[PDB]
């Protein structure tokens, strides 16, 4: 099999802002979310081929990764938090479904999704 396009990070039809929600998030993705001991399986889009892994297209039909969240941070991509949030819920979720429960890729995710939930609840005032 071939690998999907990834997700796009531009759209000249959507609304694109930065706000201090974003920056906040931003922030917290380049300082401490890329560099997690954890990040590796995260970073980039699934490369099916690279890795063999003819199931993983089958079933995720909605991919996420870090590097997109990312890129859409840094090209304004977003509105507001809220749809970047949804992008790590999806990302997190994919893991938990691809996957078996108990797996260490799956333990992996949980860890890194606890430290995203403790971030969230410290999103700035505005
Ligand atoms: C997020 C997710 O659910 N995945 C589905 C399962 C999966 C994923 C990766 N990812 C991955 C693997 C290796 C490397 C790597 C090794 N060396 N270098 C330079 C890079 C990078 C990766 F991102 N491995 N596996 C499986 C394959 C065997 O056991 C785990 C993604």
């Amino acid at each position: 099999s071939t690998n999907p396009p990834p997700p796009e990070t531009s759209n000249p039809n959507k609304p694109k802002r930065q706000t201090n929600q974003l920056q906040y998030l931003l922030r917290v993705v380049l300082k401490t979310l890329w560099k997690h001991q954890f990040a590796w399986p995260f970073q980039q889009p699934v490369d099916a081929v690279k890795l063999n892994l003819p199931d993983y297209y089958k079933i995720i039909k909605t991919p996420m990764d870090m590097g997109t969240i990312k890129k859409r941070l840094e090209n304004n991509y977003y509105w507001n938090a809220q749809e970047c949030i949804q992008d790590f819920n999806t990302m997190f979720t994919n893991c938990y479904i691809y996957n078996k429960p108990g797996d260490d890729i799956v333990l992996m995710a949980e860890a890194l999704e606890k430290l995203f939930l403790q971030k969230i609840n410290e999103l700035p005032t505005e």
